[PDB]
């Protein structure tokens, strides 16, 4: 029941797996896994893998990449086109759910190749599990019943202190169901969000409507934007936007 | 010349015309024509015709009828259904000529119906020129300022200061028109206007509403947001949304950024 | 007196002149005047004279233009040279004198010139030596009219339309002493005109050579934050080095 | 129907009085019959009467009497005695009626005097009160040809923002006395100095609650915190905006 | 006074008193003493109390003890029944006092209890952190440096202070505030205090957010009136 | 090129100077410098120095001090007579570098009293800057000050007064007290960030854009405050503080153009 008792399990289980592949994205699970991977197995037999892709931006595989670096692990990138997934493409309900099909089986192939016994990922005791169990990947953390609290709790004790706060939420969250995502607006919806991000607001979606931006803010943070309106107008624009709005309704 | 002969000129064309239809909207410019054609022709020689349709606000057409009565004359309303034609219907570019070809169809049939010699309309200083319908203060030279000065002189003063705008605007070039959504519009522009906000659009995107408020005004419209957003889905849009750009974006920009703004929307 | 005893002082000034200038700005004063002048002596016989100049904006003296023209008189623009005047070019405190010099001697050269017998402007009773020394008439001051009779006579004859914001000279917006030129003069209406554009009718743009501040009604500065940037680099390409707003608002110093 | 026959009706209703009193409270309803009834009877046929008291304020008092000047009136003060009647000072929902009651009967003491054949009003159509004559009403004038009537007169000049009765910012219950009245006159005032001609300053004793039409709230902030100092020295502990708005 | 003086003057004096119990609230400081407590005298020697009361959200009692768990501590909640002292209930100027009495009476029969020799708390009942000279910055200096990422950031105050001295408090009123300040906090305004004022009430907030607000005002006005206020003000003077 | 190479870089480096002062200003900077210092080569081969002037606000002074203290150092604060040079006192454009001159000429002469080897100082991206040398841009001096735990650093961050007042005005007490007196009053309302611009008459206020709309409750106390110190006329400057950075592409360039009109 105790954190001991979950980091027992935790540990019994990398030592009986002995060389692993570990899903690193830089939240504080998987940077949980992946120190515990290091000193219980070496940096030897853990490679930790950071996907990059069309649907998540660069800045987050960089920091990512570079978190990894800066735990001591041996890190390798890789890059997933998900848009060859039709589903994907055209961005049905399902889509969630081949993306992770292809994540988890190109971890697989890394994993096939570099002689690892598991592919590992953050997930932890809290449905869109479907993908991992599918693949074979282990979230050795929800086997040994850590929830978030057991994750702090045992970081702090491991003296983890830096890992990436801003959680990723996959880009085809801005276009609406059955709009096919293309590489042009992809990138014109991350480069908007960059955008108003490098403003002062950290929580936004640029959310795609064609030749419509629609801007969901907190709504506590929409008074002090009317500053920027025009700016923010040509700016989308430039990026080919015909018309850039706020939704009044906020973020959510 | 002065405006003395302007007014003679004017009221020659009426005398030699002898029985007219007058198409009234009730601004100033056909207020003038019709007073003008009633002062020289008599009420008996004078049918006023306002044109009532989808297209424009049955608020606009009831003051419009007013304003005729108020002048004394013998005033007919006709109901055109600019729907039925394609053009208008699937709101194309060019629709808003084949709106003035059946407006214009329209007024023929009552003018010779009645037995008048000309429809008249305001226009000043054209589906109008193949009907044959004639604009007299055009005919004879008046700019807005002598309008405005014949009006004042014959004690004019009860019009329509707010020239409102076709509902065809509110919707993209090849977008379908319907009764529903130009309802949607109109009941959402008139909230708006109850709040608060009398100059303001609410653009059809389909499920996206995209409302135009002068700039000045944006700031003060934060405390209607949340009430805006539910009023609108509740008439039907899915989204309630601000244009970040305003009421005719562009016109209250820097030189620079102004000329930006025009390269981007020529783009389009 | 009552309000027709007025009137019919003034038809009867009106009467004997049978020809005159009226000075004409777009207020209610003024209006007033080119009326009568007009209702007593008819169209023919009124000239109605708006000037153009430097320290004014081309909008109020568009708007006066169109306004005498909507009361029926026949209207000429003229355009004055204020700043080849040293005294208003240096903008001290008998400027305005001088300015007022220079308005009806032009005035007064313009009725000269097509026969009116007197110039008229739309003084009330509540610097008029300068009226005085051209011989320039106030009949509104001379018939006793104050402002509310103004009013009441105005409604009588059903004027309703009028320049409700009066415009003031361009000077008020540099200290005493500075010389005003002809370039932080443009600078200055150009600023203004662009503010007025955005939907602030009340503004002052205060010229503090490199640095404009600008003066706006407090009631309205939260309404300006979406035009901030605008306006900063509409005002630097304007030639100012620094853009700010007063944060006592309109007519914050007057001390 | 038209505007021209309610004006004409107007007109022949005058024309049978002969001789009237005038309530006149500057706003445009009165002033459109006070300027008809100057016009249709003359200066010596109409006495135009503002009712000065307690309740309304002092301010609007002096521009409806120079308004009726300026209409070309002869005009005469009254001042009304609101908190003599028990029934106002305690500020029960029946407070309205006995003000109406006192409003009336000194109109109609005043008419009697000089001779009037009736007491006239400026109430419209869209409620009646025996003791005066809403010849507006009588002629069905919306508020729309109240307007359009106005303009056609020329007239352009009228109280455009009435303040109302002050009772109203007290709750039902409540002692009016002057000391609490003073105070929320004297707020109201210095909120309308600063540019919101439409304001409440509702009374809960040591809370003064201000409303606002809620399309000013956003500019109202830069005002906070002079008209916090400002009511506390008039008395108020604590000063507070109602984020209901106006109503 | 360099910052191992300031931690060793502290591990000494935890060393010196064997068994503690901790008067453990969430915050920085709490966690700092509550952490160092554990680390010198180990888990089986300290027990952490969180109480709860009515005075206090259920939100800030739920997030400490689930903190000091986190850290590895006993923790044991306990229960005040802070009304039942007629001067806590009638709201009186002098109530803070009584509130103190029954708080540390509670903890001292816990600590006598369980064999404590003292109850600490995380002042900056010893306060060892301010025996030992800690500022709020060397308080973070030893949390980065022992590895704490996780406390209550918004130390909240006895709801006794949004009604006026003399006011009775009861069960009901006391849940109308607190529910009215969870609401408001929920929109993104963390300080944040709804003042009673029976039928009136009168919400203080730091006034360079009031700007920020105006957007919620409806919702507010109509939340709050649901809860039971009649109106619903916004005090121009702002918070304090 | 990995973060652990450039620390290695610095470890080595201090190594080799075995005695060394730092120049400390408080920032995350020289903090990182002091800490790489102290663990390197230990509290009795470490000398911190915060330098005072009438340029630098006694705030800022006192912060520093406590940091350097609370990291472990032994810590000498020093204070400069800027002012005694006319150069600075007049503010020419080259007072930067007269600055910096009596700056380093105290901090070498306290480093050949105290037997060190060299002045260090917080450069980045005989003075040394080892960061510099080491190749730390902002982001590596972030990660490693996070994993050594620093957590505390000046995060308002200081600035030279001179900075508020044009380029020939002349500086005096009293203008320097007038100018750090209203910045530390638009601190105290909530502005962390914040620049009061000496016009002589005018006041002009920097903020950040985006809390410019929480600033209009406090226009009257700020115009009232301010002249009270002195100023005729309070502004705020429509650029805000740091004119350009957020702007639009077009129009940073423009803004760019503008600023390059008056260098
Ligand atoms: C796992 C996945 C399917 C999304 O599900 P999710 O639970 O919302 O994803 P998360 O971002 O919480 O990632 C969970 C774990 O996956 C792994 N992971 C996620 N993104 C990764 C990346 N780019 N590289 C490597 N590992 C990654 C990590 O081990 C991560 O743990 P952590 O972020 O808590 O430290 C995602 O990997 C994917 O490929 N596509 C996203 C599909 C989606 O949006 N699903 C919605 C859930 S119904
Ligand atoms: C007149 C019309 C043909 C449009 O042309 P337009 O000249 O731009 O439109 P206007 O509104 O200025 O019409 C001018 C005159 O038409 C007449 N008119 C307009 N609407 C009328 C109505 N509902 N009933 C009767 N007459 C009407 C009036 O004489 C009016 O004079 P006014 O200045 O006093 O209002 C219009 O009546 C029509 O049939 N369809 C409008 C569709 C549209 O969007 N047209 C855009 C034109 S670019
Ligand atoms: C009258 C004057 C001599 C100064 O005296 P003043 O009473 O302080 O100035 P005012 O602005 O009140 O002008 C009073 C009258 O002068 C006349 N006047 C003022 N500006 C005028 C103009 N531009 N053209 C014609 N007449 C003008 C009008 O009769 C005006 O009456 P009104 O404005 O009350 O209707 C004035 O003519 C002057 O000096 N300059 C005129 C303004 C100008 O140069 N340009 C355009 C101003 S918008
Ligand atoms: C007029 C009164 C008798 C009540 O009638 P009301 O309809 O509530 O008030 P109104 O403001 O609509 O008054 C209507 C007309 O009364 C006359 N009137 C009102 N106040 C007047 C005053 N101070 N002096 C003279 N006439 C006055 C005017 O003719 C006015 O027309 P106008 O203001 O539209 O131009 C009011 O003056 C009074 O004495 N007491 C009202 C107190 C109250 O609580 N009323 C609640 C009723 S809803
Ligand atoms: C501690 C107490 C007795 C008063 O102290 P205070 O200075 O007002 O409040 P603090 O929150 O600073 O309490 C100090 C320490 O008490 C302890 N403490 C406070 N509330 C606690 C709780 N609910 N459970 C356990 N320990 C608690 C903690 O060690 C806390 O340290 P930290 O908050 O700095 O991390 C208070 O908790 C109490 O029981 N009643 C409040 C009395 C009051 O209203 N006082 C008004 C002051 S004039
Ligand atoms: C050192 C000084 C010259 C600032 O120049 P700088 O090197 O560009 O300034 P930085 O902000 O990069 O600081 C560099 C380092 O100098 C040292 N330093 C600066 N001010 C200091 C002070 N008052 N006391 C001690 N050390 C100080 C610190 O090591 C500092 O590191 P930091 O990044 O944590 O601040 C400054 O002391 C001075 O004399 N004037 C400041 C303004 C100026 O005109 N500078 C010209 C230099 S470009």
């Amino acid at each position: 029941a105790t954190l001991a008792t979950k980091k027992a399990t935790l540990v019994a289980a990398l030592k009986d797996l002995q060389r692993v592949t570990v899903a690193f994205s830089g939240g504080i699970d998987s940077t949980l896994v992946l120190k515990m991977a290091l000193d219980v197995l070496g940096r030897d037999n853990v490679t930790a893998v950071v996907a990059n892709s069309e649907l998540f931006t660069d800045e987050e595989f960089d920091k990512a990449m570079s978190l990894a670096e800066e735990l001591g692990a041996n890190v390798q990138g890789t890059t997933l086109d998900y848009l060859s997934d039709d589903h994907i493409k055209n961005n049905t309900p399902d889509s969630w759910y081949y993306a992770k099909k292809m994540f988890y089986s190109r971890l697989n192939d890394i994993a096939a190749n570099n002689g690892s016994a598991a592919v590992l990922d953050g997930m932890i005791k809290n449905p869109g599990l479907k993908a991992r169990s599918e693949a074979g990947a282990r979230s050795l953390l929800q086997e040994a019943d850590f929830f978030k609290t057991d994750v702090r709790a045992l970081a702090q004790e491991l003296g983890l202190t830096n890992w990436n706060k801003v959680a990723s939420c996959s880009v085809s969250s801005r276009f609406p169901y059955g709009t096919t995502l293309t590489h042009d607006n992809i990138a014109q919806v991350m480069a908007a969000e960059k955008y108003l991000r490098s403003l002062g607001f950290p929580t936004v979606r640029v959310r795609f409507h064609n030749d419509i931006a629609r801007i969901e803010l907190p709504e506590a943070r929409i008074g002090d934007f009317l500053v920027f309106n025009d700016r923010v107008n040509r700016q989308l624009q430039s990026l080919g936007f015909r018309y850039v709005t706020l939704d009044l309704g906020g973020f959510r």
